[PDB]
């Protein structure tokens, strides 16, 4: 049918919450040493996400589009604590030291997840760049919901500042997903095919990243 | 640095306020038909300037360096009236109709100036990117003051809200220059020569733009 509806369908069937990792999470059947490996490896992506949005904005001449992209990037980076500071917090309440986090060498699967995002956001299809982000962010409110359930049920999280990252994204990425859907429309330049192509890589590139922990 | 001092000396020796264009403006010997052309033609630059910052930002891994760039871009784009809005206000108050401005074809002089800026900010030297903007912004605080003065002298500007773009930039660009000069230092990676070359190019490209109305 319509391509946004096809876009949502690729996402529905390659959705993170169905991977074995979050299946292992939904049922507690995960380990601390695993989630510490997950939190550290994710850190490359958290630092990189503001660049994804800068990349698209830098190539955009739709003034109204840039305001919406600047809105997201403000949410991600501006002020204290930003989403990065919020992710560091989470890593630390998992028993990891600041020196262990800073020294960690990003995995091959981690550097790979970032280059797919970065490839599309610097590509030639502005609509496909957004669509790459949308493929990640549209899942995060539901993922972050179950992450909070799994963190406090099984891994002994009592202080809710520890999972403040997932609390903010429970609500933040409902807006980002919705605003990004609009952005795809606004910036479409006959590149529906690239849009769905981007969706394909990101959905998989994430599945590859989550494989690494198992 | 010594090179920071050389960068400043380039700008001094090729300063926009010494151009014959702004000379005539300082002494009020400029015609309203010319100011309309200036204002009409500057539009492309005004709209592009956010992209210069996002471009640099999108290439940068110094997390502290990105916060400062985002601060500039917020000042430029976020909210209403943003710096584009304030430029449009100034345009119309010189007697231009919105369809004229939006219907204006931008000169090759303006396209080349913007192309030089984009070249450096999408170049491979972060410091030269910043330095290219810095060679623009450090001129502006002084320019804005003289701009407003000549406006209410020889071109009769009763209402200040007409020249609000200049009243804003008379003070904001003081901070932008200063944080840019800090960015140059933080981001440097043996490209001091690039920094100096970006400056030489940008100042000449700006002088070339002012020539097309004389
Ligand atoms: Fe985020
Ligand atoms: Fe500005
Ligand atoms: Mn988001
Ligand atoms: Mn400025």
């Amino acid at each position: 049918m319509n391509f946004l509806d096809q876009l949502d369908l690729i996402i529905q069937n390659k959705h993170m919450l169905e991977h074995t990792f979050y299946v292992k999470w939904s049922k507690g059947e995960l380990t601390k040493e695993q989630l510490q490996a997950y939190a550290k490896d994710y850190y490359l992506h958290i630092k990189a996400f503001p660049k994804y949005l800068s990349a698209i904005h830098s190539r955009c001449d739709d003034l109204e589009a840039r305001k919406l992209l600047l809105d997201n990037l403000m949410d991600e980076e501006n002020g204290y604590p930003n989403h990065i500071d919020l992710w560091k917090q989470f890593v630390f309440a998992l028993g990891v030291t600041p020196e262990e986090l800073e020294a960690h060498e990003p995995s091959e699967a981690a550097k790979a997840k970032v280059a797919t995002f970065m490839r599309w956001c610097t590509g030639d299809s502005l609509a496909a760049g957004v669509a790459a982000l949308y493929s990640y962010e549209s899942q995060i409110p539901r993922i972050a919901r179950e992450k909070i359930r799994g963190l406090t049920e099984y891994f002994g999280f009592s202080n809710p500042e520890d999972y403040a990252y997932f609390t903010e994204h429970e609500e933040a990425d409902v807006r980002h997903a919705r605003e990004e859907k609009a952005l795809i429309e606004m910036l479409l330049k006959d590149d529906a095919d690239k849009v769905l192509e981007a969706s394909q890589e990101v959905t998989q590139s994430l599945y590859g990243f989550l494989d690494s922990f198992l």
